């Protein structure tokens, strides 16, 4: 894998999560840019593969699972086999790149994108080589129990503006985001 993409959502005090869920209420077209980003792949007979942790699993609501379009995997340290309706099980990360090299996988998966949470995001973000973090900067304090790491601007950049993401402040339900691209290249 040559290439890594994490997506997520956060609030001005750095808040991803509340009591099992998002801090703030839900913003319909914010989650249609999660979607079309993590499942739209151009690349005829291969699909996204989706990474996740355990909890964000669970967070998911259940009609909605495993996430439509997508390959989806979970990592434990814990489970014997993945969780009802997810596809492949990892013990890291490292043990999921490697799975999409083995003969299930090699002529099957496009882009990978990590959809949290907090410990997956952190190991992502020091992977070696190029990543990208797709950051929607929610632009008010929410009340939060799970928060997302700092981003070292030594090691990424802030792109002014990228292909098929909108520039401008957007707003739904009175609620103020923008949409970031971050790139590091080593
Ligand atoms: N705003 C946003 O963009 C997003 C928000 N969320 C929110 O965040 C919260 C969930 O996130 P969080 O609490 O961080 O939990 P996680 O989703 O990271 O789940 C924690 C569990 O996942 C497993 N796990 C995590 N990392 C690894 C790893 N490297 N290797 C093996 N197993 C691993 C472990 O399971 P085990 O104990 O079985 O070993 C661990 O106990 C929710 O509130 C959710 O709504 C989540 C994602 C993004
Ligand atoms: N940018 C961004 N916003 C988020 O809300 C977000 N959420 C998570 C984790 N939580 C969730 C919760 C629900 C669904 C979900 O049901 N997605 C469906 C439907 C989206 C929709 O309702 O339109 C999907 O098909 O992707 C995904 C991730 C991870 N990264 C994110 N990244």
């Amino acid at each position: 894998v040559g290439s890594l993409n994490c997506i997520v959502a956060v609030s001005q005090n750095m808040g991803i999560g509340k009591n099992g869920d998002l801090p703030w209420p839900p913003l319909r077209n914010e989650f249609r840019y999660f979607q079309r980003m993590t499942t739209t792949s151009s690349v005829e007979g291969k699909q996204n593969l989706v990474i996740m942790g355990k909890k964000t699993w669970f967070s998911i609501p259940e009609k909605n699972r495993p996430l439509k379009g997508r390959i989806n995997l979970v990592l434990s340290r814990e489970l014997k086999e993945p969780p009802q309706g997810a596809h492949f099980l990892s013990r890291s990360l490292d043990d999921a790149l490697k799975l999409t090299e083995q003969p299930e996988l090699a002529n099957k998966v496009d882009m990978v994108w990590i959809v949290g949470g907090s410990s997956v995001y952190k190991e992502a973000m020091n992977h070696p080589g190029h990543l990208k973090l797709f950051v929607t900067r929610i632009m008010q304090d929410f009340e939060s129990d799970t928060f997302f790491p700092e981003i070292d601007l030594e090691k990424y950049k802030l792109l002014p503006e990228y292909p098929g993401v909108l520039s401008d402040v957007q707003e739904e339900k009175g609620i103020k985001y923008k949409f970031e691209v971050y790139e590091k290249n080593d």
